[PDB]
């Protein structure tokens, strides 16, 4: 059911002079892209992986730039949604893929999101666990966002570089262990973070370890994120108003190709009801819903995720 | 139309713990592993790898063990025709891939046949330039062979460790230039080189540049061989006895799959005639030939060699 790292097939390609994504690839088939969110990597796919090559796939799990042993550039304009989507276009392009199927969490979900708005000639079809599609509103900018919804405190204590990247580099086992729990198990409160001076303020020292990973898995991260830290993957946070102008360019526009949206019921930060009228924008979107399943879907649902993913590869 | 390696996706699999095979990878649909011969380089292929693609295939194309940036382990049992096609199916078995069309070429093609008599659930269909598949002879010694040919006094030559090493690898743009040659252009005798005392004894010492290659196409071979250099890729000459007695273990399987011959009408080592009584073994067997093409068909005749693989892999 999971992948060991030693046993994989490790891909890289270079997708500008500084920049090479690294990924792991496994079967044959169509071509399936996995992409990631924060702050996780190519093995929060680790279940998916071996279930879709068996299911007539090849899988293609990214460390998205900022992460693993991608590269992981200090410039904040890296790491805007036009130049990863740009990025990724490239990344098909050297190897050979005319199209894939691209589908991603979190961070990865808004990303092959705008890969369907903007490059719909290179995706053949979308999913997306958790994160919706909304269309960019050319009239409230990014900040009144915020303003309209606090459980987005967090975002703000992400801003300023340097302030979360010392926190969550500080005692990366405790960072992780923190983050990954199922939804009944959290100990954090993304609401008050900037007034409490930090995400892991009051919660435990050393966490106990979730029912959702080993020990062994905690580890894999840790080793991973000593590589480049949380700088790159932070700079996701840091392009919010780059990212709103450049989507405000493609209002009229439509995403018409295959369409899945995976929603998680006990996600507190990207809610199911926020992706309610999708269906407004795509008509033709099919719909998964996962119950009892908080933020790390891959890792909380493995089997649920892998069934409805499989369905819908298999019939649109 | 060739390839940039910094343009190139390359893989890399670990086959076990002292030894990983790195590849090339583009394009998409059925799998197709290329196996270059002696001394190059998957980079050998650059002229079918895009063509192969363009047609509708993913094309791997290896680094052999010992060249390159895969392993190359110093002993010489790592480089037997049992190691090495066990290690090949590792790597597909890694890759998650239950088959491949296997092509090879000169010790390339030597292994992909191999790989069809011993492990033909693994290859869908063979392909071998220049080197002819012959059944092993239970009653001839390997040793006992090259004494009714005196082609293959050369063979000897390589047969103690260091002393062709040191040859080859005292003059790496030299050796390139002297052997990738058009054969109307060479300037090397295979005749009598052990008492001659060296492969490049009387050839010229600035050999002019052969009309198949460029001198950046010369210098990335000569890149490629500073890492190992020749040790590794002359152990494959050096297990004659080993690869006799594996043979003689399959002499009653025959190749069942679908299988190509590619003969090189100047191939003064390869020669087309040696190939002429395969389909006593192989009846179903498909052919090519090609007219002026010496040893290096890839980069001689590379317009021919692209039509007669795609015409063959679009059929069986
Ligand atoms: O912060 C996250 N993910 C949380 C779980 C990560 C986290 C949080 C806190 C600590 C560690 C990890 N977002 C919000 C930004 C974007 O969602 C959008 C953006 C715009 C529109 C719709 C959705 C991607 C997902
Ligand atoms: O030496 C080569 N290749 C020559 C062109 C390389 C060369 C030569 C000289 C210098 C540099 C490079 N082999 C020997 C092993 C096998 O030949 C056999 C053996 C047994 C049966 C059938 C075929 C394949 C061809």
């Amino acid at each position: 059911t999971s992948c060991n790292p030693s046993d994989m097939s490790h891909g890289y390609v270079t997708v500008k002079p500084r920049v090479r994504l690294h990924f792991v690839e496994l079967g044959s088939g169509p071509a399936v892209c996995l992409c990631h969110g924060f702050p996780e990597s190519w093995y929060s796919w680790r279940y998916q992986i071996p279930a879709l090559a068996q299911a007539g796939y090849r899988v293609l799990a990214m460390d998205m730039k900022g992460y693993g042993e991608s590269s992981a550039p200090p410039e904040i304009e890296e790491y805007c949604m036009e130049v990863l989507c740009k990025e990724m276009v490239t990344f098909l392009d050297k190897l050979g893929l005319s199209q894939a199927v691209f589908i991603g969490h979190d961070w990865g979900g808004m990303l092959v999101w705008y890969m369907a708005l903007f490059y719909p000639e290179r995706v053949r079809a979308v999913a997306s666990l958790n994160t919706p599609f909304i269309p960019a509103n050319p009239n409230m900018s990014p900040l009144e966002s915020i303003k309209a919804n606090p459980v987005f405190d967090y975002q703000l204590y992400f801003q300023e570089p340097g302030v979360a990247e010392a926190e969550l580099e500080q005692n990366l086992s405790r960072t992780f262990k923190s983050l990954f729990r199922a939804s009944d198990e959290s100990v954090l409160s993304m609401h008050k973070v900037c007034e409490a001076g930090g995400l892991f303020v009051n919660s435990p020292e050393e966490p106990s370890l979730s029912r959702m990973v080993t020990e062994e898995e905690i580890q894999f991260y840790v080793q991973q994120f000593k590589k480049s830290g949380f700088r790159g993957p932070l700079n996701w946070y840091r392009n919010m108003e780059r990212n709103w102008k450049w989507a405000c360019k493609s209002l009229g526009r439509k995403i018409l190709i295959p369409a899945l949206m995976v929603t998680a019921e006990k996600d507190f930060v990207l809610v199911p009801q926020m992706s309610q009228h999708m269906e407004d924008w795509i008509p033709h979107l099919k719909r998964g819903h996962i119950e009892d399943c908080g933020h790390w879907t891959q890792m909380d649902k493995p089997t649920e995720v892998n069934q409805i993913l499989i369905k819908w590869l298999d019939s649109d």
